């Protein structure tokens, strides 16, 4: 229950797991409190301690704006920090299977949250059932978000940019060089994480420091092709620029404006996040990756193009509804309350909200590829219609690209398709199979009975976490035992894919093939 690690000895606790035990080290710090004059800079490495340190709880979630457009409702609140917000957030978790196993792969969770929220404590990400079921460790850690975590004056290493991505990186570091105390093989670590923490993931694919901490990667509804997953080098200073001025700090000196900025209070920096930028949308990533010369050294489209990775293999997929989630954040006639059918001029609103940069052509050309029904007057056509758009945009269409360029270099990849909407899903029907609910899934929520799934999601669940854990330890997530459908490579030319739900479990081809052809190739035009 003391495990002795290169910085000291850390006590875990005993979890009662399906008639089992899991052993759980929760808050183990891994870098150096990033407060005062390390406030903007990489993390910086540990120092030694004598005591044993109790890692029995939760640490402090990173500093980040919480959403409140649904007080008191548990679909948006779910996803809110649950442990205390503190600058001093640098901390992981780890779960290892009773007994102590010997030599087990490790699987390491990267949180998503638009590189602005989020926190390794949530609920759905907890470690537990993945190392009681599927004897695996599961490793988390928290890394800082918004500015305070990549806020980018490029060159400066005041502020360099890309620090939340350090930080997993030194948490990767931590699982090299001490998880083997855990009874952990440091040579089978799979990274894994949902929207902007698979964008994460798929960075950690293209930045070499980053190629000797894991084997295998798994990206769930997000890529950093994505359109909000990288911040280009002139927004990045624009914005940097727009805090400074916010907060009084503006200076020649670029240096200086850092300094200015160390002495404002963490939710000063907070409060002007939002208004960086002058149109946000509910997509806004403000404060995300750049590229910062360090951890990328080069625009990361053009190192997928070229085929500039870590070559290994690559387990990726999207959700039926990765866009309904944010339709209401923003978009005219459109309520979690109500079934939000909207007209033509709604649906048209709606483009502008979430493309608001876009020439007037543009919205045009997206209006035009999505409003030809194949029934005219189905009424929620306009409103599933943008959904799609949203979806297809930021999610779908660029993991797809992802998948295909990264598989053109050799190396087997698997594409999924989730269409399972959960039996507990608060959110409305009309939103369906949204951004972020694959997650209880793969942890294996639905394996408690307990807790008012139905039977067949814990099939579903069950089959899902065997799938992630074959891939983990083999590179293969076959359920090889039960008669399951083989899920084949996603190689350029067939492209199939293997969907996940509950009745029928079938083998496609070229998902959202006219869609994707627009979003790739067209539209980066306009
Ligand atoms: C780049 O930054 C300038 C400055 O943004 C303004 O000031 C910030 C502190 C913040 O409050 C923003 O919301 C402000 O808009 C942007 O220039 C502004 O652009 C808007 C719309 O184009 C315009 O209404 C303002 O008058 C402009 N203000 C100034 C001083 O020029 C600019 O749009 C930003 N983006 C780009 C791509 O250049
Ligand atoms: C669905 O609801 C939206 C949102 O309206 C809010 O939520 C409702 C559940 C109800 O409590 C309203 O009083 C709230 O204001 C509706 O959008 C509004 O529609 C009216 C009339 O069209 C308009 O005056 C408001 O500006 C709209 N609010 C927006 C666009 O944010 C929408 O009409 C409802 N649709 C259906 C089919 O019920
Ligand atoms: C108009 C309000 C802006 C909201 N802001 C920019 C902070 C984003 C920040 C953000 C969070 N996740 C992202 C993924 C991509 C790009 C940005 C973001 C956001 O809270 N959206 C909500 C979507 C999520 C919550 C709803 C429940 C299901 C999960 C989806
Ligand atoms: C660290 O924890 C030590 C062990 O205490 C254990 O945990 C607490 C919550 C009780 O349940 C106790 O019975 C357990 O054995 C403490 O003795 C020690 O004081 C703690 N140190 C610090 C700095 O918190
Ligand atoms: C764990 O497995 C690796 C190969 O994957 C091996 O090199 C290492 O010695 C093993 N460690 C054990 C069994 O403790
Ligand atoms: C001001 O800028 C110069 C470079 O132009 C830099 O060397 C110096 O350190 C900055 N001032 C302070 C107090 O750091
Ligand atoms: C396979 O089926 C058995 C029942 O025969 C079930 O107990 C087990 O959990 C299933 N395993 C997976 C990975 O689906």
């Amino acid at each position: 229950i003391i495990i002795a690690t290169k910085n000291g000895k850390v006590r875990g606790m005993q979890l009662t797991v399906f008639g089992g035990t899991v052993t759980a080290f929760l808050g183990i710090p891994y870098a150096q409190p990033p407060l005062g004059r390390l406030r903007f800079k990489k993390p910086q490495s540990l120092t030694k301690w004598s005591d044993i340190w109790n890692a029995t709880k939760y640490a402090n979630s990173c500093c980040q704006n919480i959403d409140q457009s649904f007080p008191g409702f548990h679909g948006s609140e779910m996803w809110n920090p649950n442990t205390d917000l503190s600058e001093d957030c640098l901390y992981l978790n780890v779960w290892i299977p009773a007994p102590k196993p010997k030599n087990a792969t490790v699987l390491i969770w990267i949180y998503g949250g638009g590189f602005q929220t989020g926190t390794s404590s949530l609920h759905v990400y907890d470690g537990k059932f993945l190392a009681r079921v599927e004897r695996v460790i599961v490793v988390s850690m928290n890394y800082r978000v918004g500015a305070l975590g990549f806020l980018a004056l490029p060159g400066n290493p005041e502020a360099p940019g890309n620090m939340g991505l350090f930080d997993q990186q030194l948490a990767l570091q931590w699982v090299q060089k001490n998880i083997a105390a855990f009874g952990g093989n440091p040579k089978s670590v799979t990274l894994f994480g949902e929207s902007a923490g698979a964008a994460s993931v798929s960075l950690h694919l293209l930045s070499p420091g980053s190629h000797s901490l894991f084997t295998r990667a798994i990206l769930q509804s997000g890529s950093f092709n994505a359109p909000w997953a990288v911040t280009s080098l002139y927004e990045a200073r624009n914005r940097t620029l727009n805090l400074a001025k916010l907060t009084g700090c503006s200076r020649e000196n670029e240096t200086e404006i850092i300094k200015c900025l160390r002495n404002k209070d963490p939710q000063e920096i907070l409060l002007n996040e939002a208004f960086v930028v002058p149109y946000g949308t509910p997509l806004s990533v403000n404060f995300g990756p750049t590229v910062d010369g360090d951890f990328l050294t080069d625009m990361p489209d053009i190192l997928l193009e070229l085929g500039q990775f870590k070559k290994t293999q690559i387990l990726v997929g999207v959700n039926k509804d990765e866009g309904t989630a944010f339709l209401v954040y923003g978009a005219p006639g459109f309520s979690k309350d109500n079934n939000s059918i909207i007209t033509r001029k709604e649906f048209q609103e709606g483009l502008k909200i979430f493309f608001p940069g876009v020439s007037e052509f543009g919205k045009e050309s997206i209006l035009f590829h999505y409003t030809d029904w194949v029934d005219d007057q189905r009424p929620e056509n306009y409103r599933e219609a943008l959904g799609d758009v949203v979806g297809d945009y930021n999610f779908i269409c660029p993991a797809l690209e992802f998948t295909k360029k990264f598989s053109e270099w050799g190396n087997n990849a698997f594409f999924y398709y989730f269409e399972h909407r959960s039996s507990k899903l608060p959110w409305p029907e009309w939103m369906g199979v949204m951004h972020g609910y694959e997650i209880e899934f793969v942890f294996g929520l639905p394996l408690e009975r307990r807790d008012q799934y139905t039977k067949a999601e814990e099939i579903l669940s069950r089959s899902i976490v065997k799938r992630w854990a074959n891939f983990a330890k083999y590179g293969n997530p076959q359920e090889t035992q039960n008669q399951s459908t083989s899920w084949p490579v996603f190689k350029s030319t067939e492209q199939k894919y293997l969907t996940l739900n509950t009745e029928s479990t079938r083998i496609m081809t070229k998902l959202r093939a006219q869609q994707c052809r627009f979003w790739t190739s067209f539209f980066p035009k306009v």
